[PDB]
């Protein structure tokens, strides 16, 4: 099913889909997007719906050491990487601070 994620404005977005043209690997139109922390926050929303507090979270990961802002001049980059079956491998990787941290969530049999 379609699978968006939470981006700027507590709203979701499918930036990519169950049928991207499988398997791909999509590394645009994601940033960090939260001013009041210093870490990311993705949430993981099936459903197809605008609002993401109104979606069918059923995942979420986090990764600290980060800011939109350059407070410690960080360098980060969020992909969207679709897996043969369409699981949604979404990995944020800090090359500043030396991070990885990503995760896997399948896109079917769901409602």
């Amino acid at each position: 099913l379609s699978l968006g994620i939470e981006t700027m404005g507590g709203v979701m977005t499918t930036l990519i889909a169950k049928n991207t043209t499988i398997p791909t690997k999509h590394s645009q139109v994601f940033s960090t997007a939260e001013d009041n922390q210093s870490a990311v926050t993705i949430h993981v929303l099936q459903g197809e719906r605008k609002r993401a507090a109104d979606n069918k979270s059923l995942g979420q990961f986090n990764l600290d050491g980060i800011n939109p802002a350059p407070r410690g001049m960080p360098q980060i980059e969020v992909t969207f990487d679709i897996d043969a079956d369409g699981i949604l491998h979404v990995s944020a990787k800090d090359k500043n601070s030396g991070k990885e941290q990503k995760i896997t969530i399948k896109a079917s049999s769901g409602l």
